[PDB]
């Protein structure tokens, strides 16, 4: 049961409604992207990201002022391939380079680097930087890192903010890496979501099962637990943000002086006590948002108790996977200049303030 | 299967996450309300609502300037109880008196005014705006009229901009009435809604059945169809947007000058060739994004074959039924002097621009 009329047609329609409802977005064609009205923004950076349809608002909702320059669109679950990307980039590129956001899935990262080569060969000053916040990975043979989910919104946003106020194509790169380094997310499923092509959900939960792990990508997590209360819930997602936080891993960034790939070994360290942070409790996808208020007053209260303050916040559906019933919490660490780059001006379909 | 604790404390625990999450509110106690954390603003007409919990964001996510002064929840689904009202209002009164907005439903009515000649009987000048926007009705004995369901939101904020702007208590209750009078709505559903006391949801559907003319209450709606696709759907709801816009029916009004109810026989007029509006896709709680998108292309078709212009819209979840899966679209139309109240400063933590 789902909201489409034929299956071949369905993003061709939500994006036509898209374009027609956002003035302040164009939406290019063959192929197709999207990207703001006004771009190219000549003498700033300028943020690009994409990824598979079945996110919404992630990412066409955060093209504007402040954030993305533009954004790729793939299928469902998705990555967009390297000619979506490519074209799109030089649509927005402002002669002060383009850097392009990367949710950490093999596809996303394949294509976003196929591209990233591409644009460099014709002249275009491009770098990356890879998104890996998800701390859930199920103890198995793999491989594919941490995956990339909500904590995307909240770089995507503060990049923005620095590209906006004018820094240079290095110093967004460098805060989008640090940034990285320093958020942790977390998601559970109560229900799984139907891909439009399935006719039947990604998995199935008894009713006192909860998917404990999960992603975007209508994928199960790391493992079946039994579901028995929001604070129960809440808890061990919070103790699991706490003991996976540390992390060793080696990360591939385009350096664009010497036109090559430079490995890196990246460590996060886990969220401590007087730590500074913005919690995103973000919706899988059909979550009533009366819940993520009760998510969130848990939240606080474990927050409190283990010496973490939270400076801002986000509760509502910012990254999604399609019709699911759960949620995603996501804290980032933060200074006095990246709450500056949070307060700043953002003009987004899904995002604004002023 | 629900993100909740003790089924008695459901709401004391969304509230404080509510209260926590969000500075410019105040949550009040004993008996519980919210309120602008300003409020009484000295000066100004106050715009008071209110409404059963599990319709979040409505209300109490459009209290701050530019729109209402504050909120009365009640219990999940049912109208709040006029001492919460009485002291609300009196908590808000910036002695221009206080606007208050009833959604048309025999609880919401029925305790709204007792409120007001509570009010009234105190020295706080008062008056009620009633909205009653839901175009589908069963054939049938019953007696209750049209419900209000999300026309309440775009009302809301045309009269909040006016109060803002200094309009009188008068001026302010006629907008609302007239807009009242401009406004259409009707909403479908593919799934039923649970409340927390029920352990099973409202009605079940087959997989080819959508339930038509739907509320926010979870109730069934009017009859129930096939569903086919989603072009057939809109097409369904924009043709009975068409053929029940005519209305007539009786509506009271407070007259604070004489201390009495005032009834008065009302028209809506239907939308017509040449109409300029402001369309409002809105998520009953737990649809895609993307698929409200879907919806809006449609629409803009069969707008612009009627020869209606849509001038504004809003595409979200702006007054919901719980995790129901279904959708609204609402109609309001409107001219130069709406639009420019519609574009008027808003920051409320559901809606917010510049």
């Amino acid at each position: 049961k789902k909201l489409i009329n034929d299956v071949q047609d369905v993003l061709d329609e939500q994006l036509a409604g898209l374009a027609k409802a956002h003035p302040s977005l164009t939406l290019h064609q063959d192929p197709v992207y999207v990207t703001r009205a006004d771009a190219p923004v000549a003498g700033k950076v300028a943020l690009l990201s994409g990824g598979g349809s079945g996110h919404e608002p992630m990412h066409c909702g955060y093209i504007g002022q402040g954030m993305l320059s533009g954004a790729c669109p793939g299928e469902i679950f998705t990555s967009p391939t390297p000619d979506k990307i490519f074209e799109c980039a030089m649509q927005v590129d402002g002669g002060e380079g383009v850097l392009l956001i990367i949710k950490n899935y093999t596809g996303d990262i394949l294509n976003f680097e196929t591209a990233t080569e591409l644009l460099h060969d014709s002249g275009v000053k491009v770098t990356t930087v890879v998104i890996d916040d998800d701390v859930a990975v199920k103890d198995s043979l793999y491989t594919a890192g941490r995956r990339g989910v909500a904590n995307t919104v909240l770089i995507e946003k503060l990049v923005g903010a620095a590209a906006e106020r004018g820094d240079s194509l290095d110093a967004c790169a460098e805060l989008g890496r640090k940034l990285n380094n320093q958020g942790h997310s977390i998601g559970i499923a109560l229900g799984a979501c139907t891909v439009p092509a399935a006719g039947k959900p990604s998995f199935t939960l008894a009713d006192n099962e909860m998917e404990f792990g999960v992603g975007i990508h209508g994928e199960p997590g790391i493992d079946r637990r039994p579901f028995s209360s929001l604070d129960q819930t809440v808890d061990e997602m919070f103790d699991t943000l706490l003991v996976n936080g540390s992390y060793h891993r080696t990360l591939r960034f385009w350096d664009y002086q010497q036109g090559s790939w430079q490995e890196e070994q990246q460590t996060k360290q886990p969220l401590q006590s007087g730590d500074r942070v913005i919690a995103l409790v973000n919706n899988l996808g059909a979550t009533p948002l009366s819940e993520l208020y009760g998510v969130y007053n848990r939240l606080t209260t474990r927050c409190q108790q283990a010496g973490l303050t939270i400076e801002r916040n986000l509760i509502g559906a910012y990254c999604t996977s399609l019709d699911m019933t759960g949620f995603s919490i996501t804290l980032l660490k933060v200074d006095d200049e990246t709450l500056a780059l949070w307060d700043a001006p953002v003009h987004t379909p899904a995002l604004n303030w002023g």
